[PDB]
């Protein structure tokens, strides 16, 4: 494989494996300053958005000094519950702090009647369904988003997901069929759907033209059994290691990397894995996948 063809993927690592959002208390006292410093430290390109980071400026000034980029940001998207016109005001912000720190993607859930926060809800049977008129009104909406989008030179990553409307290949398959692909491109990720379906290549083949970002998370496959046979939650699975990080799973991404490089893919590859840090050791982490990332998936 072309040198060039390799050149055109950056590679990033998120925010996740070091301090989580959605439960604080996990990795609390990790910050900024340490993921940055430790992803130059295991050789990665860049990062996402986490929640806990700051605004523009602060965090272009630390970008800087450990010349590192943003990959992209998370938006949780309501156009069901809010309507498209409240969805697309939230949305256009995000816009504006993506185009502050030079992020390339904005990357878009509908998280309406999503069941991944859940205290009860089990991640592997209870999921949500979108009826058709909210599949229109999300088409619809994305399209928008991607409309939004390209007045800040941005592209929309829809990022399939454990626990929404939009989690298996058959409904991935009927968002890119309703929606314009100049406009609403594809997160791919394989752990969501190697989870969701069983299988993640798949919907890499399917759609492998309207793939704009790409999430590496890795699965533990005897965690993921254990996990589904308790019937755990979302957060209940990853803080039983049902994700991890490339090399450290069950996953082959060779195939995954080869498929994208034979496709000219540019853009970014983003290893992705919520743990307890506390247990999984975030700068080890990023150490084990970008060993793996260098003996197993790169060429040149």
């Amino acid at each position: 494989m072309s040198s060039k063809a390799e050149k055109d993927i950056k590679w990033g690592i998120a925010p996740i494996g070091w301090r989580n959002d959605d439960i604080p208390s996990i990795g609390k006292d990790n910050n900024l300053q340490q993921l940055l410093s430790d992803i130059v430290v295991a050789g990665f390109q860049g990062t996402e958005v986490g929640g806990f980071f700051p605004g523009p400026e602060k965090l272009n000034y630390e970008l800087k000094l450990r010349n590192l980029e943003i990959a992209g940001q998370w938006f949780s998207s309501y156009i069901i519950r809010d309507g498209i016109e409240k969805a697309s005001e939230a949305f256009e912000k995000h816009c504006q702090y993506l185009k502050a720190i030079n992020a390339p993607v904005a990357v878009v859930s509908e998280q309406t009647y999503t069941i991944q926060r859940s205290d009860t809800a089990n991640i592997f049977k209870d999921k949500p369904y979108f009826t058709d008129k909210e599949w229109d009104e999300v088409c619809k909406g994305l399209n928008h988003y991607g409309e939004i989008a390209a007045k800040y030179g941005l592209k929309v990553a829809y990022h399939h997901h454990m626990g929404t409307g939009i989690q298996t290949k058959e409904e991935t398959d009927r968002l890119m069929a309703n929606t314009d692909p100049k406009l609403v491109g594809l997160l791919y990720d394989t752990g969501h759907i190697a989870v969701s379906d069983g299988d993640y290549m798949a919907l890499l083949n399917a759609h492998i033209d309207r793939v704009v970002h790409v999430h590496f998370k890795d699965v533990r496959r005897s965690k993921e059994e254990e996990c589904r046979a308790k019937g755990l939650t979302f957060q209940g699975s990853f803080l039983n290691g049902m994700f991890t990080v490339p090399g450290d799973g069950d996953l082959d991404f060779k195939p995954v990397y080869d498929k994208l490089i034979a496709n000219n893919y540019k853009g970014w590859i983003v290893v992705e894995a919520e743990q307890d840090p506390s247990k999984a050791n975030p700068l080890e982490m990023a150490q084990i996948a970008h060993r793996y990332i260098k003996q197993h998936l790169i060429e040149n």
